[PDB]
């Protein structure tokens, strides 16, 4: 994982994307949950197989909001540096704020909402690396893009973001194999409750958060369905803030 000071920089060039981290990471850690979904896992919470989820707890609780450990602490804070560092450390992927600019841009390729749907309060692009980016290109060759909504628990979005959208293989089950997918946000937002992020957050505590997924093409409203996990990735997170 990126050491302090490196840390530090990549915060400070986007508060709000280090924060949206932060707060998926907490809300994944907080949740019952936390055995399956906090994956990734800080390996320095581990010891081989045992996941001290206590010991993570009980540091979150202590980490200060992104504005405090930045503006004084260099060695003030050793701890929440080695955690915050770890939650923004990736070499497959990194996040940034969007403008409502961007939003626009995402119901044009969406679509033209046949519902109402209400404006996110913050959004969020997520930029591959390689290999990741271009066996992504590799895949698609000359095929189209599609962009649909894919709608979540706040404390599965940790996970999304760094291993994808899970695309179930199970023919045991009333709902088959695959990743479901909509273009109408509105059916997408009934899968995308408010849960608990971060106290300290930007943001605020209270989230939701909608996946916009770049596809290889290959009432209620439609949806569909993706059972080859290489023909999609997550693209932008619409993020709702509760009042
Ligand atoms: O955003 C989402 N987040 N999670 C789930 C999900 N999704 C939509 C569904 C519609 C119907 C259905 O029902 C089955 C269909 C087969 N037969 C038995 C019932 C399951 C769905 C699961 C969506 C969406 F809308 F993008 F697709």
């Amino acid at each position: 994982s990126m050491g302090w000071a490196a840390a530090r920089e990549a915060a400070g060039r986007d508060m709000l994307a280090a924060d949206l981290r932060c707060s998926l990471f907490a809300s994944a850690l907080q949740s019952y949950k936390r055995d399956s979904v906090l994956r990734p896992f800080p390996a320095s919470y581990a010891r081989g197989d045992c996941k001290d989820f206590e010991a993570l707890l009980a540091d979150a609780s202590k980490l200060p909001n992104l504005k405090e450990l930045l503006q004084s602490s260099g060695d003030n804070h050793k701890r929440a540096w080695d955690l915050v560092s770890w939650i923004l450390s990736s070499k497959v992927l990194t996040i940034h704020s969007a403008g409502k600019a961007e939003f626009e841009k995402i119901q044009k390729l969406t679509g033209a909402p046949h519902t109402p749907v209400p404006a996110p309060d913050f959004l969020f692009e997520i930029e591959y690396f390689d290999p990741a980016n271009a066996k992504f290109y590799e895949t698609k060759g000359e095929r189209d893009l599609i962009y649909a909504f894919h709608g979540s628990r706040l404390e599965n979005f940790h996970s999304i973001i760094h291993n994808g959208l899970h695309c179930h293989l199970n023919k045991t089950s009333l709902f088959g194999e695959g990743t479901y997918l909509t273009s109408d946000l509105s059916l997408a937002l009934i899968y995308s409750p408010h849960g608990h992020g971060w106290q300290h957050s930007l943001l605020g505590p209270i989230l939701s958060c909608v996946a916009v997924c770049e596809v290889i093409d290959h009432i209620p409203p439609k949806y569909f369905v993706v059972t080859n996990n290489q023909l999609l990735r997550v693209k932008y997170l619409l993020v709702y803030s509760q009042k």
